[PDB]
């Protein structure tokens, strides 16, 4: 959860 991408995109 660091960026709007990947799993749990930043805030999810």
């Amino acid at each position: 959860r660091l960026v709007p991408s990947g799993p749990n995109p930043l805030h999810n």
